Order: structure tokens, then sequence, then C-alpha cells
């Protein structure tokens, strides 16, 4: 445990990340990943861990946020490196390239990403297919409190973004445990200008009706991601067409196209969206406003900058029933998730909560 973690972090990621641009090292951890060369995390996932949300168990409350798998290839490698469940995407209808590379860029000394990947994807089609050859082994993942999501895109020259989000509802939908809409992407000419309030509403309204006319057994629970740059009026309006639609969770948060005070990194003006340490505490706030917002009745993923025990229990204090992490892993490599898991169930004993679920929003009590 520990000597994998030290040895990760101190040698091998440091020396990886001197050999390869970081969107070369992001696909090579995804062939590593798909292939199951890592160590089967010997961390065993104790019951004070476990969640029931979203109409699901969660063995654990650490998932791999979206971005990573962008296209289903390494699901089940995911759950091998100890995740209690898995989000891929996102997904747009249609394939296509994303932005001209360079598109991705390490912070080092903020222990931050900036990327603009700008959506990069093989298409419903292509994930579609890649699902359905596994679909009976996830159904017992699932059943096993491993859960899977979906988040959904749209394409760069849709004309009806409801509509993309629509067609992604009908073709993975019936694949997923629960769906992810953006409002927040920062690599989109004009996503997350779906934030605003009437034109939100007919859009979530259109993306739940495609939910609800998916056979029992196929329907996911639907989840609304947004960024941590929206103005308080944002908030509002999210939080009061959530709780008028039903929609199922929120997201929180995508990266955050700010640049704090005090980044270091040589690459700090690069443009696009900022992830990892600097993202943490304006991540931690987003939720905590938005648990507030909701009544702490509204089931929030928390993530942005987690790699630590402390991290995942502020988010989950804060209001979050499930974290999420990304950049971490870029640094840490596949420890990372274990020393998380770890790190939290001692914080959980050492503040007196019977498990995850009795620290959920707990700054709010
Ligand atoms: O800058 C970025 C980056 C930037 C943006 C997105 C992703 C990444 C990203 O994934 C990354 C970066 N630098 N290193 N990695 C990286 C992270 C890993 F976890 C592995 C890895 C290793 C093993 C060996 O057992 C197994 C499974 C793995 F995934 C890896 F090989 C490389
Ligand atoms: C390289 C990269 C690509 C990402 N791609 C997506 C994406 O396709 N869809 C999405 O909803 N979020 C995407 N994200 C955002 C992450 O899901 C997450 O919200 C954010 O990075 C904050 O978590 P972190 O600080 O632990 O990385 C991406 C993040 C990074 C760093
Ligand atoms: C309140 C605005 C603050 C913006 C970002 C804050 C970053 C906190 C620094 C701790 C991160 C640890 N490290 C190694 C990456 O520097
Ligand atoms: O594909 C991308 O550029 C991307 C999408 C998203 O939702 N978030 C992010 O940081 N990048
Ligand atoms: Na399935
Ligand atoms: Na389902
Ligand atoms: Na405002």
């Amino acid at each position: 445990a520990t000597g994998d973690e030290r040895f990760y972090a101190e040698h091998l990621m440091p020396t990886l990340q001197g050999l390869l641009d970081p969107e070369s090292a992001h696909r090579l951890a995804v062939r590593f990943t798909s292939l199951g060369l890592l160590p089967r995390a010997r961390f065993q996932d104790s019951d004070m861990l476990e969640v029931r949300v979203l109409g699901h168990k969660f063995r654990n409350p650490v998932g791999i946020a979206a971005g990573f798998d962008k296209h289903g290839e390494a699901v089940d490698g995911l759950y091998k490196m100890g995740f209690g469940f898995v989000e891929i995407g996102s997904v747009t209808p249609k394939p296509q390239e994303g932005n001209p590379r360079p598109r991705v860029f390490r912070l080092p000394e903020d222990q931050a990403v900036i990327n603009r990947y700008g959506f990069n994807s093989h298409g419903l089609s292509v994930v579609e297919h890649r699902l359905r050859a596994r679909q009976q082994k996830q159904a017992k993942l699932t059943e096993d409190g491993l859960p899977l999501g979906v988040n959904l895109g749209k394409n760069k020259t849709s004309v009806d973004a409801a509509e993309d989000y629509a067609e992604g509802v009908r073709v993975l939908g019936p694949l997923a445990d629960y769906l992810v809409v953006n409002v927040s992407s920062p690599n989109t000419a004009g996503l997350r200008s779906l934030q605003g309030k009437a034109e939100l509403r007919r859009l979530l309204t259109k993306v739940l009706q495609e939910r609800d006319g998916l056979r029992r057994v196929h329907r996911p629970a639907v989840l609304v991601k947004i960024a941590p740059d929206l103005t308080s009026q944002d908030k509002e309006d999210i939080a009061s067409v959530v709780k008028e639609l039903g929609i199922d969770g929120l997201i929180v948060t995508n990266t955050t196209v700010s640049r704090p005070a005090g980044l270091q990194g040589a690459l700090r003006s690069e443009t696009g969206g900022l992830s990892g340490k600097p993202l943490r505490d304006l991540s931690t706030q987003t939720i905590r406003e938005m648990y507030a917002l909701t009544q702490g009745r509204v089931p929030i993923i928390g993530v942005g900058g987690v790699s630590s025990g402390q991290d995942a229990l502020e988010k989950i204090r804060a209001g979050a029933s499930l974290v999420q992490l990304y950049t971490a892993l870029t640094f840490w490599g596949p420890p990372v998730v274990g020393k998380v898991k770890r790190e939290l169930e001692a914080l959980l004993k050492e503040q007196g909560f019977g498990g995850v679920t009795d620290a959920i929003g707990a700054d709010h009590r």
C-alpha cells in the first residue's frame, strides 16, 4: 500500500511525466488501465464506506470523474484500480476530433492541469457497442455495488443542444446507471449558456421526458454537472429548476476558466479548464452552496482537487454523497485511489462518524 504510493509519487510518475507530454501520458494511462496493468488494489472496502444513493449501492464513495475514459475503453480496469464507480464520457452524438494539439498542459508547481480537449469523442454508436459488449458484466458489477455513469456531450456543430442530449439519453441511457448533462464545460462555444433558466428548464424537461420513455430496468438517474464559475443568480436558478423538475442529482464541479491568484506554472495562461488543487476549495464551496439551495434533498457528487482523505471528507461534510477525482491520478498514479479511501476511513472514525452516510452534509448541522 504505502510502498507503492511512495514509489509512484516520488519516482515513477515524475519520470513518466519527464518522458511524455500530458496527452501522450493520458493515452498511455488509458491503455495500461484497459489492459489491467496495475496492482489489484489491496484495500478491502469496509462497510462504513458504503453509500446508498441515486437508486444504487456504491461500495465506496470514490469515483473516477468524466474525461479520463472518454470513450468507455477502460471501465473494468478502473474498477480494478479501486474506484467505487466509473463515469465515462463526455460522449457526443457523432464522432468528432476536438481541438488542435497541444490541448493538455501540466502545472506541476500547482498540482494542476489545464485542458482544452474540446470534446474529442468516438461518438454514441461506437461507445454504445463497446458498452453492449460488457452489458451483463456491468449489470453484475452494479448489483455488487459498482455503478456506471455516462456523461453526455454535444457536437461542436449542433444546432439544437437539447436534441444532442436527447439522442444520448436514447442511445446510452439503457446502458447506464446514471446519465450526466453538463451545463458546464469550458471548451465548447455556448455550452455553458445552457445554464440560464427558462431555456435550462426546457432542455432538462426534454432530457427527463426521454429518460422516462425508457423501459424500467433501463431507466437511469439523471444528473446535471455544473462549473464552479457560475454567478449566484445562476446557482439559484439551477437549484430551482432541479427541484421543480425532479432532477436526480448534481455533479459539482467541472473545471474552472478562472485563474486563481498564486498559480506558478509556466503554462498558467493557456486557454482551457483548470483542474487539481487550485480548484479544490472553489469546488467545495460550490457544493456547500448547492446543498443549501436544495435543502440537502438533492444528491451531490463532489469533484475538484481531491487527492487525500481530508479533501474527500471536506466535500462530503459540505454536502457530497459521493466524490470523484481525476487530476490526482495524473500526479500520484493508481495508488492514489487506495490512499484516499484509507485516509477517509480513518478520518471518519476519528471524527466519530459511523460511516460516510453520517458525514454527508454534517457541516450544515
Ligand atoms: O499529464 C498527465 C495527464 C493529463 C491529463 C489527463 C490525464 C493524464 C494522465 O493520465 C497522466 C499524466 N501524466 N502521467 N499520467 C499517467 C497517469 C496514470 F495513472 C498512469 C497509469 C500507470 C499505470 C502503471 O501501473 C497504470 C494505470 C495508469 F493509468 C500513467 F501511465 C500515466
Ligand atoms: C483532461 C481532462 C479532461 C476532462 N474531460 C471532461 C469531460 O469530457 N466531461 C466532463 O464532464 N468533465 C471533464 N473533465 C472534468 C473532470 O471530470 C472534473 O470535473 C475536474 O477535472 C475536476 O476534478 P479533478 O480536480 O479531480 O481533476 C475533464 C478534466 C480533465 C483534467
Ligand atoms: C481561495 C482561492 C485559492 C485558489 C487555489 C488554492 C490552492 C491551494 C494550494 C494547496 C495545493 C497543494 N500544492 C502542492 C498543489 O501546491
Ligand atoms: O473535452 C474537454 O475539453 C472538457 C470537457 C469538460 O466537460 N471539462 C473539461 O475540463 N474539458
Ligand atoms: Na448493464
Ligand atoms: Na438503471
Ligand atoms: Na449573480
